[PDB]
């Protein structure tokens, strides 16, 4: 199956990604609502998520997927929340999950801000917050997330996502980019789970404001 590789936080690849989380902490419009009041992560864990058969299924995509955009698979590592990051890791990231309905489009997203993916970590707007007392902004629980490695491809660029079911034709992915009634964010999204390797588990809690 999976196995999960804690990183030292003395081991540079530890720092780079937590560096990468704690700087992607940008300003939402919403006020908090969704992910939360903090304007820093606690970082208490960060996993390798080895596993062979995952590996090997999305280096196959990556090579179609290069041979279509004239030999670059363009890769990209960018953040995911949402709640089933224990079958992620153990299963990979699934399409078959994936449906078309409200802001979303049959695709797994992803985002470069690990505060827009942690919007997402209880569910589309965050839910009801955590399990236990039901706080968007709860400074208690422990909160998940990955930094995955996500195949691109040739990707499609438009305002909305909403309605997709496959990335276009002669495309691998789709990204909504911003717009002024739209979008404040792009927004990355893959239609075949095999395109994103979910590299590392990032376990953490928001910290209130001094
Ligand atoms: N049971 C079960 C089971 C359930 C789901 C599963 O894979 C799903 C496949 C589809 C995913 N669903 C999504 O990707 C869309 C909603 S979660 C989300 N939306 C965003 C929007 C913009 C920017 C960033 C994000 C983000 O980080 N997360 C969730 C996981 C695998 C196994
Ligand atoms: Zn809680």
């Amino acid at each position: 199956g999976t196995i999960l590789l804690d990183l030292a936080p003395e081991d540079k690849e530890y720092q780079s990604v937590e560096e990468e989380m704690q700087s992607t902490i940008r300003e939402h419009r919403d006020g908090g609502n969704a992910g939360g009041i903090f304007n820093r992560y606690n970082v208490i864990r960060i996993q390798k998520v080895v596993n062979k058969k995952l590996r090997e299924r999305f280096c196959h995509r990556q090579k179609e997927v290069s041979e279509e955009n004239h030999n670059h698979h363009n890769e990209r590592m960018l953040f995911h929340g949402s709640p089933f990051i224990n079958a992620i890791i153990h299963k990979g990231f699934d399409e078959r999950h994936a449906y078309i309905g409200g802001m979303f489009g049959a695709g797994i997203y992803f985002a470069e801000n690990s505060s827009k993916s942690n919007q997402y970590v209880y569910g589309i707007g965050g839910g009801t917050g955590c399990p236990t007392h039901k706080d968007r902004s709860c400074y208690i629980c422990h909160r998940q997330m990955l930094f995955c490695r996500v195949t691109l491809g040739k990707s499609f660029l438009q305002f909305s996502t909403m309605k997709m079911a496959h990335a276009p034709p002669g495309h691998h992915s789709v990204i909504g980019r911003p717009s002024v009634n739209g979008l404040a964010y792009a927004e990355y999204v893959i239609y075949r789970g095999e395109q994103a390797y979910p590299e590392y588990l990032i376990t953490y809690q928001i910290m209130k404001p001094e």
